[PDB]
RNA sequence: UAGGCAAAGCCGCCCGGUGGAUGGCUCGGCUCGGGCGCCGAAGAAGGGCGUGGCAAGCUGCGAUAAGCCCGGGGUAGCCGCAGGCAGGCUUAGAACCCGGGAUCCCCGAAUGGGGCUUCCUGCCGGGGCCGAAUAGGCCCCGGCGCCCCGUAAGGGGCGGGAACGCGGGGAAAGGAAACAUCUUAGUACCCGCAGGAAGGGAAGCCAACAGGGACCCCCUGAGUAGGGGCGACCGAAAGGGGGAUA
RNA sequence: CCGUGAGGGAAAGCUGAAAAGAACCCCGGAAGGGGGGUGAAAAGAGCCUGAAACCGGGCGGCUACAGUGGGGCAGGCCCGAAAGGAUGCCCCCUCCCGAAGGAAACCCCGGUGACGGGGGAGUACGAGGGAGGGGGUCCAGGGUCUGCCCUUACGUCUAGAAACACGGGCCGGGGAGUUCACGGCCGUGGCGAGCCUAAGGGGUUCAACCCCGGAGGCGUAGGGAAACCGACAGCCCGCAGCGGG
RNA sequence: AGACCAAUCAAGCCCGGUGAUAGCUGGUUCCCCCCGAAGCGGGUCUCAGCCCGGCCUCCCCGGAGGCGGCCGGCGGGGUAG
RNA sequence: GCGGGGGCGGUGGGGUAAGCCUCCGCUCCGAGACGGGAACAACCGAGACCGGGGUUAAGGCCCCCAAGUGCGGGCUUAGUGU
RNA sequence: CGUGGGGUAGGGGGGCGCGGCCGUGGGGCAGAAGCCGGGCCGUGAGGUCCGGUGGACCCGCGGCCGACGAAGAUCCCGGCGGUAGUAGCAGCGAAGAGGGGUGAGAAGCCCCUCCGCCGGAAAGGACCAGGGUUUCCUGGCAACUUCAAUAGGCCAGGAGUUAG
RNA sequence: GGACGGGGAACGAGCCCCCGCGCCCGUACCGAGAACCGACGCAGGUGCUCCUGGGUGAGAAGCCCAAGGCGGCUCGGGUGAC
RNA sequence: CGCAGGUCGCAGUGGCAAGGGGGACCUGACUGUUUAACAAAAACAUAGGUCCCCGCGAGCCCGUAAGGGUGUGUACGGGGGC
RNA sequence: GCCCGGCGAACCCACCUCCAGGUGCACAGUCCUGGGACCCCCGACGGGGCGAGAAGUCCCUAUGGAGCUUCACAGCAGCCUG
RNA sequence: GACGGGGUUGAUGGGGGGGCGGUGUAACCCCCGAGGGUUUCCCGAGGGGAGAGCCGGCCCCUCCCAAUCGCCCGAGCGUGC
């Protein structure tokens, strides 16, 4: 089946000028999707917001170095339960190293990488313009439990879009921005 | 002081994901009316197993196995559900439909005897094979159930079928605002036995001094007479009108 | 498929007119993604339409010194194309009429006084209803937030529910006075000292419809257990109505 | 030990009678308009039910009187004190 | 519908008493909105079709809170009391 | 005309909606039903129109008939939440490590070395019932294994059980 | 298997050599802390049903080690508060 | 299996393995059995004691019946109580 | 356990709740009058939410059951007797 | 999570040397050893001497190794009373 991305191309230029107060056509604008990976649905939610507005090449970096242990993503919304640790940012003290959710995405982006340079588009300006994940289809199993009584197991796959410009270099970030407060 | 100015969170709309409602559709169901109506030792129904070039299920078929023969209809396509890959069949008339035949494994009333495994096994007669042998052994085919009728030759019953029919055995729950007689009900259900229908049927009748005229079924008589802790409730018959008429 | 067994037993329909069932290029380990095609439309084989709950993203409003939902009034920000008004709405000014109600300054009389009374004055004003002039730009409606005022979830049994009385996580779909017989009564319709046919029969354009069928049922008379017997227009009061004054 | 007889035993399980019965508990789905109660008396194996009256409603007949108040005339009464 | 309930009155009758039991009567809640009583079915006021204007009822008029830091006399020193 | 306007149970009177039928009048591929949002009308049940989506049926009016209206029944069936990226994946006296290979990818697959557990056995040898192909070979990783996987009792294809 | 009897033939063995025949069905694998039953790749149950070397030791006890098998009672790492 | 001598340790059945003991009362004699899933007991049973029905075509019990159990038995026996 | 990587449920859930003293179907998160609180996040606990679990087994009521008893009302076998 | 110290202009952790401490005297060598035998040059539990040996989640000294390379946050402007 085919899915739809949450913005059109036209209405993704009208996004890139009213947030960089530039115009682009619809020629600058690459796209991928990931339909129905098996991973956590809450933790690619995060990861998404956090590589929106970053250089294909940053998210690239940051996103490597998630795999390595050696940077964490922000939890935002889904963070009952969860501890707090030390952050290169700034604003946000609840943070975790989605291993397997970065690696998924470091295959989207390799993805987004490849259908902007087959549109000549230039990937050092390339910037992330709209991320979303969403649940897809359950993969349904259950779970044996006490008193002869079974209990939902389940796979709840995962559906991640994106979209990203080719902006002039001259209104491209040249280094992360990590106040979380203000972003 | 308020704005640029933003955490987590809240509300609303749009888009997307999830979900499968709604709407439309309908080769399915249901109800009613009409027809038609038995199959089985000539081995049924039911079941098991097998059967397709690639085939698991369903459907069909039975080692001749989605099929074989004859005839009629039907003419050019065909190889079921089932839209694939091959290869064929068919103008010497196929496919398909209708009538008649052939084949029809094992179990099954199952019937030589068994059967804790739908498989095993005996005797007799005939045949084949191994074998030097005519011995011995192995294999194939046929007969071999019980109870009966008949002098015998021979013949009969058995099992099945959605409901309906005939004989017998035969409750309780509930109702009676409790409950036992009673009712429910000669019902449910059980046992036996038939037919395409069964059962009934040809006055030791009904009536009332006037007369009907075998029987069954329908309308009525009638919730009348009558039965009944005369309570709940139960409940005719003759007569009259019809279907049909022997 | 469940139970040793007697027995029990689901879920599950829809591409398109036609496969035209997605060539070819790039990326991916692959599911697949991007580009590019087919078609009227992706309707894409996870296949018509594709709601809500639910989750993601965008947008509008709020957001860390202020206790929540609902209603009214006033305001801020945002929407306000069509289907509503724009002959609108708003402000100012002027004019007319005006219900119930209705002052004040000031003069006079009283009281220690709060205040009362006569005049001013049924005036100024007053819900609303009419007419004109100047100025402006949207008004209505909607989302959200703030201020002020008001405000004790629902369904239920109960004398008494916000109850520490019980039931519901949410959304969608489903989900409860029916039919026959008999009786009483009502509202109409046909016929009327009579009313109706039942089963059934003939015809049909064949369950409809036309015609036949009066058996029987109810009514026309009651009293009595039964044998048995078996019925009014005489007088008064008087509503309507009619006649007289 | 009223144990156990297939997770079932002061009397198994399956299907049937069977939609057993329930004065008891739960539920009972659209709008507006008119009028508008009762928990009292009597009887009942009656006391969580039901019937006959009181109280509600709707329709019809009938046809001129009626009475939650007061005054007076003529009566009744045996309470407060 | 045949479970009633509140206020007031019959020293009703009973009971140590009870937001107690059992009668008699008017009214109200149940089935009655609204103002006052701090809240509050039945205490006080009062009965609501919808919108608006006005005036009163109970009750209130230092602030919360609309309207008086209202007027004369007297008492209390306990924050009694309101 | 009314010193008319509260109302539970209950009684009485009128209307709205849904599915079909008997009539009548119409709409629709120049876009029916349905769906999302919005304006207008009506006290209201509700009606109607607009923009978007959709792709073939539908509606007004009169009459008639019902398998005819839901917020609730520890209601039924389905779907989906918060809980929550939380509990658990500890306990029953074994456990891994280094190097190499394969592979897109390796703590976990294959080989060696080191370390450990059983050894009258939750563990080695045999085997009944029961199971029925789980056996063996080749290939594979969508699903399946409380994690991973290139492994596998999983999946696909092939094969295998010999008696005086 | 033996004995004790009855009947029959003229041949003929339990010894030696030599010839022939022996149907039908089962046979893989697990046999259990993952192949059985318990809804499960379930610490239960069935089956430890039958068998088991060396040292110590009374011992088929425990402990240690062979033959033989296992690291699959199918999560890993870090920290070293309560 | 014993004797003599030497000698070390906190500890010599050094780990492993492996009884705490005594006095008295109530109670059931004892071993045994029991509420599978809250009771293991003083409850049940027991050997022993005693009573009853019975000479067998019996006594007691099962079956609609045909018939059956005790009984392939016989008072040192079968059945039934405490 | 806590932290990291991986898998990834359930109970429960009208909405969802700072404290005091009142009021009320007499034991209020929601009403009244006060007192406080910058918001969000982690760990822990078990005082409260008349916490969750289970249409109270206690007790009563129903002209409801079941099983058991007998000197209940009846009935039927079995045995004895004519 | 936080907090505190250091970060080459440096003794922050490790290594090395030293101090202090725990245990109890390793190896090698020499002597004694109940007794027995290849007769007294061998066996032999053990005792003595010299040397301790092993070890430190403590202290000092010493740049030998590592505190590197790097990645971020950050006010700036208006308006009214
Ligand atoms: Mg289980
Ligand atoms: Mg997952
Ligand atoms: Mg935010
Ligand atoms: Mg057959
Ligand atoms: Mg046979
Ligand atoms: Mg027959
Ligand atoms: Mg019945
Ligand atoms: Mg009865
Ligand atoms: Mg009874
Ligand atoms: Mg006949
Ligand atoms: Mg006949
Ligand atoms: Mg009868
Ligand atoms: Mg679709
Ligand atoms: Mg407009
Ligand atoms: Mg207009
Ligand atoms: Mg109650
Ligand atoms: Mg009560
Ligand atoms: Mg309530
Ligand atoms: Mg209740
Ligand atoms: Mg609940
Ligand atoms: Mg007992
Ligand atoms: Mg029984
Ligand atoms: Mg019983
Ligand atoms: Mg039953
Ligand atoms: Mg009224
Ligand atoms: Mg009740
Ligand atoms: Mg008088
Ligand atoms: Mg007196
Ligand atoms: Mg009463
Ligand atoms: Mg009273
Ligand atoms: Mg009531
Ligand atoms: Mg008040
Ligand atoms: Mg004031
Ligand atoms: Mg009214
Ligand atoms: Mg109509
Ligand atoms: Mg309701
Ligand atoms: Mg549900
Ligand atoms: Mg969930
Ligand atoms: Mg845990
Ligand atoms: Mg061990
Ligand atoms: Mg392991
Ligand atoms: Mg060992
Ligand atoms: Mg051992
Ligand atoms: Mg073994
Ligand atoms: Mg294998
Ligand atoms: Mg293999
Ligand atoms: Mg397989
Ligand atoms: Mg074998
Ligand atoms: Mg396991
Ligand atoms: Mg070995
Ligand atoms: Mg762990
Ligand atoms: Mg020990
Ligand atoms: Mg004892
Ligand atoms: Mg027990
Ligand atoms: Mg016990
Ligand atoms: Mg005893
Ligand atoms: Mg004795
Ligand atoms: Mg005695
Ligand atoms: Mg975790
Ligand atoms: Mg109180
Ligand atoms: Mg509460
Ligand atoms: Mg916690
Ligand atoms: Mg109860
Ligand atoms: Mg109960
Ligand atoms: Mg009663």
């Amino acid at each position: 089946p085919h899915f739809h991305y949450s913005l059109t191309d036209e209405q993704a230029a009208e996004l890139v000028f009213k947030k960089y107060g530039v115009r682009i056509t619809p020629e600058q604008i690459a796209k991928a999707y990931a339909p129905e990976q098996r991973m956590s649905w809450k933790k690619s939610v995060e990861v998404a917001r956090f590589i929106k507005g970053m250089t294909l090449k940053q998210a690239k970096a940051w996103l490597e170095d998630v795999v390595k242990l050696k940077r964490p993503i922000p939890i935002k919304t889904f963070k009952k339960k969860q501890a707090h640790h030390a952050t290169p940012w700034e604003g946000w003290p609840v943070a975790k190293w989605p291993v397997k959710v970065a690696k998924r995405y470091l295959q989207l982006l390799e993805n987004l990488e490849n259908n902007a340079k087959f549109k000549g588009l230039d990937v050092e300006r390339l910037v992330i313009i709209h991320a979303a994940a969403h649940k897809g289809i359950k993969i349904p199993n259950i779970m044996p439990r006490a008193f002869g009584r079974a209990t939902p197991f389940n796979e709840e796959t995962v559906n991640v879009e994106i979209v990203a410009a080719e902006l002039p270099k001259e209104v491209v970030p040249k280094r992360y921005k990590l106040n979380l407060v203000k972003r």
